[PDB]
């Protein structure tokens, strides 16, 4: 392989236990999709990476020491991600949850997902992709009771990998409640495990005999949580057509009556029009778009997150609860809570709680950028 040279600050990256190879930091670099040596300034061994574009990064650091590269490898870090993983297999109310996430287990570029009887894996670069034999071989080995496994790429979009084939649609189990999930269909399942708690929260009863606005709700996780939970209503607005029968299935999964149930499809600004003409109030408002979405507005979570919450205060009930989530990396907790701010203006307000990722989602501990998830409780 290529011993390469690097700057100091790259240098200040390692040393502190940043497996993240920006760009900015190695502006030099006409070297890609490989593995490579990385020295310092003055000669002396920093560790084994490899190279390969991924957004805002050039590669990962994959250890400290000289290593070699190859199926071993693998097989090494899937049996140390799945005994920190023992709990989960004990357990029998969640069987979808993430066996491996990036640098939060060693090796950025990387996640696997497991959902019942299947696996998910997603592809963040080119380079992992090159190598997927060897890592899912190594998988197979350490877990290889699987029915079935599927791709995501991430760098057609979606396929069957090995194994059975799964049915379009199944059930798996969360916190002890169901829902309708799907592997091959483009980037998304039907759900985002990485909101297992505030799910698990909702269902212990945060909502009981409230009213719940649920914005962005994608296929109404969220709602049927609170519902689970006794909550008196629920209502999910989405902008997608879609999202009424795949709404519909957790609901009937869970064998439960939607009398109270309300499931709308409207643009959510449209949605804060509408609710405010019609007098509606709601107790609890929980607000999770996408970082970017496209085409009447153009939404960009760093700009507009405060829009959400100044309209989202319009129609809350006195003494209401804002749930503000976001999934947006290049989001800070900061720049997270200076956009909530805005939008509060002088209001009286509370932050009762901050959720991050929960365990299977594993972070870089030196790396907060790793961490992307948030989710504010606000009390008004
Ligand atoms: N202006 C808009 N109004 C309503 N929904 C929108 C929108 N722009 C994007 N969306 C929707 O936002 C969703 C992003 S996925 C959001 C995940 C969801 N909060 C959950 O709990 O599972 C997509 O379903 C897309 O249809």
């Amino acid at each position: 392989m290529i011993k390469l040279m690097v700057g100091s600050f790259a240098e200040k990256k390692l040393k502190r236990g940043v497996q993240l190879l920006s760009s900015r930091d190695y502006p030099n670099l006409n070297l890609d999709n490989q593995v490579v040596q990385l020295y310092s300034d003055a000669d002396i061994f920093l560790g084994t990476a490899y190279l390969s574009k991924q957004n805002k990064g050039v590669g990962w650091l994959i250890s400290p020491k000289k290593v070699s590269l190859n199926v071993t490898y693998f097989i090494k870090l899937f049996q140390w991600s799945k005994d920190k993983r023992k709990n989960f297999a004990h357990s029998k109310l969640t069987t979808a949850y993430r066996l491996f996430n990036q640098d939060g287990d060693s090796f950025g570029g990387v996640t696997i997902d497991c959902y019942g009887d299947f696996v998910l894996f997603s592809w963040y670069n080119s380079f992992v992709y090159q190598i997927r034999d060897e890592i899912v071989a190594a998988f197979r080995q350490v877990y290889p009771n699987f029915l079935g496994a599927y791709e995501k790429i991430r760098f057609n979009v979606s396929a069957h990998l090995y194994g059975q084939e799964a049915p379009e649609q199944f059930l798996i189990l969360e916190n002890g409640i169901s829902y309708n999930v799907f592997l091959n269909d483009g980037l998304m399942t039907g759900i985002f495990l990485d909101q297992r708690q505030v799910r698990n929260e909702l269902i212990n009863g945060s909502a009981a005999g409230k009213t719940v606005l649920n914005l962005f709700s994608y296929t109404a996780a969220f709602s049927v949580a609170a519902a689970m939970g006794g909550a008196m209503a629920t209502t999910s607005v989405d902008l997608a057509k879609r999202s009424r029968a795949l709404s519909l299935a957790h609901f009937e999964a869970n064998h439960l009556d939607m009398a109270n149930h309300q499931l709308v499809v409207m643009d959510v600004f449209d949605y804060f029009k509408y609710a405010r003409r019609h007098h509606l109030t709601y107790d609890i408002i929980i607000i999770d778009p996408p970082s970017f979405a496209r085409n009447k507005e153009v939404f960009s979570v760093s700009k507009d997150y405060h829009k959400l919450i100044r309209q989202g205060l319009e129609i809350l009930s006195e003494n209401g609860l804002i749930i503000a989530s976001t999934n947006a990396a290049n989001m800070t907790v900061s720049q997270f809570k200076k956009q909530i701010e805005k939008g509060f203006g002088k209001q009286k307000h509370t932050y009762l709680d901050l959720q991050q990722l929960p365990s299977d989602f594993a972070v870089n501990v030196q790396d907060e950028s790793s961490n992307y998830l948030k989710v504010f409780t606000i009390k008004v």
